[PDB]
């Protein structure tokens, strides 16, 4: 196995994937390390089996119709891949804990969201549709664009929002288009 975490690229107390070579800090994984199961899989290889289980899964799907899915298991695991991804980047860090706005000419947004609230949503079982999660996901991105106007800082919202929507793309398999 490799002997950094996938997620952070940092050693330390890391723990392996049984069907891949990847490996893990506990809350660096998505959902956290589970405690015992021997052998273990890692979120990576469960979103394979899917496919492998329903090749049909990988055709093109409009955006709409994802949105409105359930959180059924399925769903729930494609939207903590998704989360995962994110975190992958290291400018995950800029969204990830509770912000705080003071900065003369701008005024914090109305509702404000970050990666960490979106993990323990998701942990918790709070969003029964695939779009809740999207929405608090776009919502980050949005409330740093629309607060950092014109500093050059903005950018790091337009990076990170596409990763997400890029992976999104790719795990709900959404219909390729120009
Ligand atoms: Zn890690
Ligand atoms: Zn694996
Ligand atoms: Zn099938």
């Amino acid at each position: 196995n490799s002997n950094i975490c996938e997620v952070c690229n940092k050693w330390g107390r890391l723990f392996c994937c049984d069907t891949c070579p990847r490996s893990f800090h506990e809350h660096c994984h998505i959902p956290s390390v589970e405690a015992n199961k021997n052998p273990w899989s890692c979120i990576f290889c469960r979103i394979k089996t899917i496919q492998e289980r329903c090749p049909e899964s990988q055709s093109g799907h409009q955006e709409s119709e994802v949105l409105m899915r359930q959180m059924l298991p399925e769903e729930q695991l494609k939207c903590e891949f998704l989360l995962l991804k994110v975190y992958c980047d290291s400018k995950s860090c800029f969204f990830a804990s509770e912000p705080y706005y003071n900065r003369e000419g701008s005024q914090g947004p109305q509702k404000p969201m970050w990666l960490n609230k979106v993990k323990t949503s998701l942990n918790e079982q709070m969003y029964t549709r695939v779009e809740g999660f999207v929405q608090d996901m776009r919502l980050i991105f949005h409330n740093h664009k629309e607060f950092y106007r014109e500093d050059k800082f903005t950018r790091l919202g337009i990076q990170v929002q596409d990763i997400f929507e890029k992976n999104f793309r790719n795990i709900f398999a959404i219909q390729e288009t120009s």
